[PDB]
């Protein structure tokens, strides 16, 4: 698979907690 | 398969949790 | 399979908390 | 954008005039 | 962008004209 | 960018004419 992340002109904040990324891409995702 | 995921102009405040990402793309989704 | 990530003009602050990662990518993404 | 305009404890007297505005935010300024 | 304008503690007298605004904060700021 | 303007004890007086403002903060500024 071919995958593309684009991403232009972000503004965060105040963001207390676990973020984890912005852009994730890979063959199995699983989270529990 | 082909994957394109564009974001352009965001603006997020207060994100408190647990933010996991933006854009996530894979062959197999899971989540708990 | 082929992952391209981009980011251009980010703009983050107060970011408290355990911050993983913006663009992450692999073959097997196992998050507890 | 984030904009963020704080005020705390003012005193204004006298204002004679085209008084506009205190704390003015937006996407485009033009003032003729 | 992220902006922040604070104020504390201010005393304005006697402003007679065109007092535009004290904290003005956006994308494009053209004045004339 | 990332833009703090911070005010404190601030004392004005007699100021005819056409004061704009204090603090200003944006991307594009022209001033004819």
């Amino acid at each position: 698979l071919i995958v593309t992340q684009t991403m232009k002109g972000l503004d965060i904040q105040k963001v207390a907690g676990t973020w984890y990324s912005l852009a994730m891409a890979a063959s199995d995702i699983s989270l529990l």
